[PDB]
């Protein structure tokens, strides 16, 4: 009986393994855009994707994972709300059953279809497993998904998925350019908060971009064609794996922009 997303296992039942689900700095949030505050100290944000290295895709049985080789200073998140250096070590998504819902973080209560989620660890912890015992370890790079125009940069993603249907399964996926996921603007809200997922630990500076990148409808059916479950068991679609907006507690959402 391990955590999920299910009637018997989801969210709202994680603090019985995990008791920080009810701390004081949990993810994701409700971003209510009119009492998040512009701080102009804010410094624009530094992607540096030229260089990334992808070598993977897993199913993980909770979503897919794109890996990257953090063996080196190769993809790297800087500025912003940061000190320091930032390495990417994987993105993945959360959505939902419905394009009605998905997103992890909300915007004036609004839910997106989706959430990409691209995960940095701090390198002056040396590993992410070091990283996540800090308060400063991960930087998440949080980018909305809505249903519309396709994105060209996310059809590789999704034409791999078929190799990768049931957890524990994972597929080569070399020369993967992550810069074909963002958006035109970088601006962005910023708050301390956690992992998402058990073990949710509250060891994230997240970066929530404004602008939320286009899918299409294809693009998004083809994630919710996923699995939660392994091959030979019974088909449990891989959907509504977003945990719900936590309460605020004693923090401020930073807006980089008026
Ligand atoms: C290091 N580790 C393994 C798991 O640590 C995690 C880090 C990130 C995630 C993905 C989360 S965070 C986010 O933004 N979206 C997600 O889905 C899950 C687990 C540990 C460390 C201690 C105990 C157990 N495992
Ligand atoms: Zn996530």
């Amino acid at each position: 009986h391990h955590w999920g997303y299910g009637k018997h296992n989801g969210p709202e039942h994680w603090h019985k393994d995990f008791p920080i689900a009810k701390g004081e700095r949990q993810s994701p949030v409700d971003i209510d855009t009119h009492t998040a505050k512009y701080d102009p100290s804010l410094k624009p944000l530094s992607v540096s994707y030229d260089q990334a290295t992808s070598l993977r895709i897993l199913n993980n049985g909770h979503a897919f994972n794109v890996e990257f080789d953090d063996s080196q200073d190769k993809a790297v998140l800087k500025g912003g709300p940061l000190d320091g250096t930032y390495r990417l070590i994987q993105f993945h998504f959360h959505w939902g059953s419905l394009d009605g819902q998905g997103s992890e973080h909300t915007v004036d209560k609004k839910k997106y279809a989706a959430e990409l989620h691209l995960v940095h660890w701090n390198t002056k912890y040396g590993d992410f497993g070091k990283a996540v015992q800090q308060p400063d370890g991960l930087a998440v790079l949080g980018i909305f998904l809505k249903v519309g125009s396709a994105k060209p940069g996310l059809q590789k993603v999704v034409d791999v998925l078929d190799s990768i249907k049931t957890k524990g399964k994972s597929a080569d996926f070399t020369n993967f350019d992550p810069r074909g996921l963002l958006p035109e603007s970088l601006d962005y809200w910023t708050y301390p908060g956690s992992l998402t997922t058990p073990p949710l630990l509250e060891c994230v500076t997240w970066i929530v971009l404004k602008e939320p990148i286009s899918v299409s409808s294809e693009q998004v059916l083809k994630f919710r064609k996923l699995n939660f479950n392994g091959e030979g068991e019974p088909e449990e679609l891989m959907v509504d794996n977003w945990r719900p907006a936590q309460p605020l507690k004693n923090r401020q959402i930073k807006a980089s922009f008026k």
